[PDB]
């Protein structure tokens, strides 16, 4: 699976992406994607994943939110 991001208003300006394994430290601030096969996800409120998770998907989510958390976990 892998993870969308964009860094404002929502998801409408920069392209980068979170898919590899374990998780990484997003800094777009902007619109938050996923999308789900057969990797679950959750996201952490400190970067690296370095705490407890907070929200977790189990198919595609395409928000284009404001952030809420740091960093984004996929397992594989």
């Amino acid at each position: 699976s892998a993870f969308t991001v964009w860094s404002g208003p929502g998801c409408n300006n920069r392209a980068e992406r979170y898919s590899k394994c374990g998780c990484s430290a997003i800094h777009q601030k902007g619109g938050y994607d996923f999308s789900y096969t057969g990797q679950t996800a959750a996201l952490y409120n400190q970067a690296g994943c370095s705490g407890v998770a907070h929200t977790r998907f189990g198919s595609s989510a395409r928000a284009c939110n404001p952030f809420g958390w740091k960093s984004i976990f996929i397992q594989c």
